[PDB]
C-alpha cells in the first residue's frame, strides 16, 4: 500500500 | 513509476508507513475507511465484530452502558496476527449517523521489521494526539471534513527497525545486541513477538494497565475492554 | 545472608573444588548442569573438545528463580583449572531476591561484570596469591538491581503489568521476557561472535558444547 | 473532566459544573460553616481579612466530602452583586489514588487553576473564557499508591523495598483521613502547609484568612 | 577532659548486646538513657517470643534477619534513633542481639533515614556479620563502628500546632512538603525494615512507640 | 481599613509587591508611569538620564546606531540604591510619540529581605514575560491600552526571604544557614548585598554576560549596554 | 600529588606535632595561624580558656586560595591533644587547586565532611590504634569539586562573569561569595550555635575565641 | 530573526526573508550545482529520488556560507508553476558558537521547523501562515564554545578540565570548518549523520537523495 | 594452555617501564605490539627532552604530573591504547617512565574514554603513586594491576566513507550524533590530559598520531 | 505603597 495524493504525468 | 501516481511526499513516508482510519464515524452513514490496506481492514474487523458479539452474550443488558462509557485503548499488534504488517494506534468505541454502535480506530501499518518495544515501551505523544482526533469526533458540530483531513496529515509515529535475532534449534534465540541498550531493546522485542499489548487510562479511574494476549485476544475476553471485572487503602 | 557475591569451581591454586559464599540450594544444582555439560560437549566434539575449552569465552550470565533453586542468580562463569590440572569452569554468582528484575540487569551496565571478569581471569597468572581473589569476591557489592513491576496471569491467555508510565512499560516487557529463562551474553572468543542468548529454562546438556565453539 | 463550585464575579448567584452533589453539598457545608464560624471570630477584622485572603491548594483523603477524594484550589470570591463566597475549581479522585504524590508533587496544575481563579477577577473577564478552560483541563497526576495493611491493631505494613517505596509510604500514610491545605499565603499568612485529621473544624476556619 | 562538643552522645556511633569474641555485654558510645530502656525492651522480647514459640525459638532465633530501625524522640530517651539489630552471641555461647546504633537530635528527620539512601546501613550490616565470622577481631569492630561517619540526617521542616488541632509546616516547595509528610507518618513511631531473610519477606513495618512484647516474635518468624 | 480603597485583591498581593511601569512608550506623548512609587521612579530616571548624556559624550555620532540596537537588560538591585526597597526588572531602549528616545523599564518592587540571589540565579520565565510585553509595545498597531493591561495583571515574581544575617565586627558576618541548601542561599545572597546585577541575551550575539556593580553603575559606563568593547575560534 | 587528604597536629597517640599528606606551603601559615589565635584567646579569656577549649565544637572551613599559600584548603578541625598532654587543634585538610569553586563546596553534600568528623574524633577514644587513623584518612577521597565559572574585573567597578543559564547565575554568586575568604561552620557546640561563619582574609587573632566560645 | 529561501508550493518564483545575501548566494550558488550535478547523475532515476528525498538538517562551520554560522533544515520543495528547488528555513549563527551542542543537542527546534516545512505541502496552506511561524520562531540553543588554541602546528590544546568539557571539546573540533546534515531519511536512505569538510562537492548532491 | 578468550591481549591491564621495587624493566600485560612501539617513542623524547633543557631535565622529570593518555589505533600497534604514565625509577636508581595500560579494540569509543568517567584513570593513578612509597611491596602493584577492570568502553557508532569524501555515520539519536562527533575526534590522534602539577596547568591535548620527539619536553615542563 | 483598583463601602 503506496498510496497517496496527485500526479505529476500529463494526461492530454 | 512514481510522478505517474503521486508527486513529494518528501520523506517518502507513504512508502515508509500506511496511517488511516477505520470504524464508524458519527457523521457518515455507514463504515468509513480511508488509508488502509486491506489485509488489515479485513481481520481487524472480524476480530472488533467477534468480541462485539462475544460481548454483548456476557454482559446482558449492561453491554449498552459499558460499552458507551469504555475508556479507549492504544494497541501494538505483533506481525502476521492481522495479516503481514505490524499495527500500532486507538481504538474507540463510536456510533454512526444513524445510531448504529461500532468502534473507530485509528492505525499505522509498519513493517514486520519493526521494533515494537520501542512503541509500547515510548513516548505517549503519538498516541496523544491520535486519541485527541479520535474524541473530537463526537463533538456536536464535529465537521467529518476534518478527521478525514488530520489523519491524512498524521505522520506515522517514531518506530526504528528491530535488532536482529534467529532462533537456533528451537530452544535457544541469538540476538545480535553487544551493548546494554541493545540487550534492553532486544529483551522488549521479544516480548512483543507474537504478541498484542493494550493500555491507556482506563476510564474507570485510576489507569490501566498494560495488558498483553498472545496472538490476538480471544472472543470472550472483549468484555474486558469494556469494564473491569490497583492497591489499596487499608 | 553470607557474602553478597560468592564463588564455585577449580582456582589454578588450589587442589580441589573450591567454594565460598554460596549456599547449596545453588551449588549443588549448579554443578549437576555444569558437569552434564562437560561430559556431553565431551561426546559431541570428541578430539577437538579440550582445545575448545581452553579458549572459550567468559559468559556473562542471569538465571530466573526457580531454575537453580529459589533464587535468581546472576554470575560471569570462565573455564578454569586446579593445581593438578584438571579442568572445570570457574563461576563467580550473585544470588538475588526473586522479587529481583533480571532485565535491568541484562541490559544494565556492564561494570559489575567486567570487574567479575578481571577477578577470574587475575586466579590464571603466573603466582596469583589464592587469598586476593577470595577477598575481592568477599569485597564485591551485589550488582544494581531494582524489584519487578507486579505482574499477574490471568484466565491462562492473559498476563497483566502494573505498568503505568513508558517508562513502567518497557520495563514491563523487559522483565516479562527474562521470567522462567536464562540469559548468556559477554564478548565471545575468537571462535563465538559477541552476541546475546536466551534458553527457556536451564539449556540442556547437548547445547553446552555452543558455549566452547560457533561451529 | 475538572469541575467547579462556587460564585462567579460575573455571574448573578452560585455556579457550579462538573461535580457531583456527593461532594458539592458537603463542600459548600463545610465552607458556610466556616464563613460564620470567621465571622463570628474576626469581628470587625473579617472584611478585610477575607477580601486579602491566599489561595489554597487542597487534597482531601477519601470519606470526608463523599467516597472519592478530592483536590484542588479555592479562592476569595464574589457574585454580579457583590455577595461574599469562596470560589473552588475541584478534580474528584476515587479512592486508590495516592495523594502523597499529589501534595508533594509538581505545582503545575496546581499553578494553572490559580491563574484560570484569579482571571475571573480581571475586569474583562468573560464568564465563559471560565467555565471553558476548566472543562479542557486535565485531571492533575496521581499515582497509583503502596499495597499496605494493618494488622493486629498496632502494626502497619507496607510492600516498600526500597528507598523510593518507602518514603512514599511515608506519605501516603500521612494524608490517610486527612486534608491538607498549602499555598503562597497572602500577606497575612506565610506560605506552608497545614494538615488535620478529617475536614478543619469551623473555629479554625479563621487561620484560613489571617495569621499570628 | 577532651570532649569535642560538650557532649559524648552525637560523637556519635555506638553499640550494644553481645559479641563474639567478648564474655558479657559489650557497649560502646551509648548514653544510659538509651541503653536501658533498649536493653529491657530486647529482652522484654527474647521472654515473649520463648513463651510463644517454645521450641520453636533457638532456630527461629539463629535465623532471623538484620533489622534496619528508626526510632522516633520519647520512646528510648528524648534523642531519636537509628541503627541496626543483629541475632547474636558471645565467647561462652549466651544468646542476645547485637545493635548498632547513632543517637540524632530531637529535630532530626526520620522521614530521610527511613525513606533515603540505604549505604549507612548496609555498611553498618557488613560490620555486624562480620563478628560472626570465626577470624573476628573483635578490635576491629571496635574501630569500624568508631570510624562511622553518622548516617546522612538534617533536620526536620519546622511545625507547629496552631488552632487546637490545625497542624501547619514551613513547606514551601514540593521537596518540602514530601519531607514534611513523611516526618508526620514518623512521630511517635518506630520503623523496621531490611533485606528480611528466606521466611521473613522485605517490607517496612510502623509501630505506635515501641513494638509490644508479644510482637517481638514477628521479627524472628514469618 | 482596606474596603475603603479596594476590595480583593485575593493574595492581598498590593501589600506584598508594588509591578509598574515608567519610561517613553510608543504609544505616548511623553513619560509615562503607573504602579510604582516615587522613591523608585526619582533615581531610577536619575540613573538613566545621566547614563543616557555620558553615553552620548563618549559614542559621538555611533550613540544613536548603538541605542536603537542596544539589547534589552534584566537586573537586580539590592535595596537602598534607588531609595528603600529592592528592584527587579527588565529595561529595553524606547521611544515615544514624538520620538524622542528614552528606556522602558518594567519594574517590580520587593521588600529589602528578599532574597535576590534567587532572582538572578533562578528562573527566566517572568523576566522572559516581562521581555516580551516590552517588546511589543513597539509593534506598528501596538494598543497602548494592552500595555497598561498587562502590566496591570502581571503577578510579581517568585521571591521568598534571605536567610537572616548579622556583622559581627566590621570583620565577621554570621548567618542563620545550617543545611547545605541554606549556605548555597546565603552565599548567593552576600554576593548581591548593596549591588546591581544585569544580564540576558546580550542582543550583539552569543550571550551576555552576568554583571555585577557595586552599587548603581557609574555614568561613564553605561555606554556598555548599548554595545560591546567569549571564546574562541582557533 | 601525594595523597588526596592530609593531616597536621596533636594526635592523643603521639608525642609531638604529627603531619602526613600535606606540603610546607600548608602546614607553616596553617600552623602560625593556629598558634596565633591559640595565645591570643588565652589572653582575652584568661581562667576560662582552658574549660573553653575542651569543648570547642568541630569547624568545618574552607579557604580561598592565597590566604595559606596558593591553594584552596578544605578540612575539619577540632580541639586536640598529644600524649603527654599538650593541648593542640587537629586538623584534616585537603588542598584544591585555585580554580575551584569553593561556593560548590561550602554549599555542597555534609557526606565528605562527616566521615571527616567522625575520623578526628576517632582518635580521642580509650586505645584507637594511630595507624587506624593516618590509613582512613590516606584512603580518604578529594570531596565534590568543579572548576569555577570564569570570571574577570574591569575598569576596576565591573565583574563580568560568563555565567549564561540560571544554574550558572547562581553558582556564579555563591563563587563571587567565596573569593578571598574563609568560611566555618559545624554542628557547633552546647555554647556555639550551629550557623556559618564568613571572614575576609584569615580570621585575626583575637576573633579566634569565638571558635570557643559564643560569649 | 530566523529566515527562509528557496520555492514555496504558493508563490510564484522565488522566496526569501531574513537571511542576508552573505549567505544566500552561496547557500543558492550551493544547491544549484547540486541540482544539476545530481540530474547528470542519476539520468531518469532523478525526479523519483528528488520527489521522496528526505529533509536534512545541518549544521554549517563559519567561512563555507559567509563569515556566520548557520543550521536550520531544507526540504525539497516546488513553487506555484510546478518548478522545482529546495525549500530552507535557516537561523544564522555568527562565529563563536558551539556546533557540537547543537548537532549533538535537542531535536525539539529542528522537529518543529520540519513541521512548519511539510505544513507548506498541504492542500489548504495558506502562505502567511509560513513566513509568519518562521518570524515568531526562536534561535537555536547555541552554548558558548571551550577555549582552544593551535601551538606549534601539531598540537591542539583546549582548556577543558572535565570530563563533560573534554566530551564538548572533542565534538567542537569535529565541527571546525566542516559541515554537518542528518535527520530521518527517506524510503531511500536511512537515518544518520554525514560530515564534510567544507561543503559537499557537487557530485555528491546525489547522496542526499538516494541511498545504496 | 588456558587462554579464555584465545587471546592474551583484552584479558587485559597491564604495565610498562621501571618500578621502584624491581631491577631493569618490568613488564606485563602487553603484547610487543605495542611494548616496542611505546619504548622507542618514550626512549626517544627522553633524549629530546635532555637536549632541550640540559641540566633542567633531571628537576623536570622527578616533578612532572601524571598523564592519562587515549591513542588511536594503528600509532602503537592495531588495538587501541588507553592509560596513564607516571615519571618511574628502579631499584638502581635508573630513571624510566612506568605506564599502566590497557588494550582496546580497533573500535572501540576512544571519545568516550577522553570525555567519560575519571574513576578507572584515578584508581590508575593511585596504583601509580604507591609503587613509591618507602614500604611499597612490589606484588601489591602486579596485584592490583591483574585485579583492575577494564576501563569503561563500548564501540564506537559505525560509520563509512561514501562518495570519496562524505563520511557517514549511523548515528540516530543526539547521544549518539554526540558520540560520533567525538570519536570523530580522536581518529588518528593521541590525546593527553590529567590534573596536571604545580608548573604544568591542568587542561587537554591532542597530537596528531604520537607526539614528535620535541615536544616531549611539554610533558615535564609548563 | 498599596495601590490596586475599586472601593466598597457606598459614596451617597
Amino acid at each position: 500500500h503506496h498510496h497517496h495524493s496527485s500526479g505529476l504525468v500529463p494526461r492530454g
